């Protein structure tokens, strides 16, 4: 599929800034349950337009790599994430999204 821009935002629970962490050492887990969010310091949300991509695992991975980088920039030691898709018809103007919760040890 063609390259498309992956946008990301970090949504902190609190105003204090934490020292950045090394993104390669962020621990990454699947977000499986509501209770998994307990204790998080904030959320990371990323998204990429679908365009002509047919491999949606690649779009989820693209979202995840940006989410890891962004969460690490804001001090995360761990993220728990899920990739999300439109409930309606997917087309080239659709977006694949990721919701991640960031944690500090
Ligand atoms: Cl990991």
């Amino acid at each position: 599929g063609s390259h498309m821009e992956t946008k990301g935002v970090y949504l902190p629970k609190y105003s204090a800034e934490l020292p950045p962490t090394d993104p390669s050492q962020v621990r990454v887990y699947n977000l499986q349950y509501q209770s998994d969010t307990q204790g998080n310091i904030g959320q990371v949300r990323t998204s990429t337009h679908v365009s002509n991509e047919k491999d949606f695992q690649k779009l989820c991975d693209k979202n995840l790599k940006e989410a890891i980088k962004l969460a690490a920039q804001h001090g995360a030691h761990e993220i728990k994430y899920i990739c999300l898709y439109p409930e309606g018809q997917i087309n080239e103007l659709s977006s694949v999204q990721l919701r991640g919760y960031a944690f500090r040890d």
